[PDB]
């Protein structure tokens, strides 16, 4: 049956995305019991982006500590193992 | 007085570093009322690592799915502005 690692996790996919990427990534966020935000806010907990550090990431941190940035072959990658696999593994960093 | 803004967050300085940045690392965790661990633990919140991600990384995160994985330059940024800031700034991830 369909696992539900995501449960309780908020996603916004923020940028542009090549093709219906999109259109996947929101299948399998959706489909693991993931819930994806309309908007960027404070209830959101994993941005997912294939752009690098933006300037706005730091703003968004101000307001929201824990928040995450994430690739999106994060999603992938746990849909490969269905599995919640670590984010720290896939994410997007100021470098 | 002393601030404290690293209260209650466990650190581990993983890997090498050039000269004595070790001791100065080690010397702003603790002026700030951070707190070492010798070695990696389930206590562990903050590896700060100047070095490639490491093979073992991945296996203490599936035992600490928080664990958070920071450079150097986060303490110092920490000290110059005399305040807490966001690790996601300075962050380590596995490359190539």
């Amino acid at each position: 049956e369909l696992p539900d690692f995501f449960q309780g996790k908020h996603f916004f996919l923020y940028g542009e995305f090549p093709g219906d990427e999109r259109r996947k990534l929101i299948r399998y966020v959706t489909a693991f019991n993931g819930e994806l935000e309309d908007y960027m806010s404070d209830r959101v907990q994993f941005v997912i982006t294939a752009q690098e550090w933006d300037p706005s990431f730091e703003e968004a941190l101000m307001d929201n500590p824990s928040l995450a940035f994430v690739r999106p072959r994060w999603i992938y990658s746990c849909n490969e193992k269905q599995k919640l696999l670590p984010h720290q593994l896939y994410g997007v960093v100021p470098q």
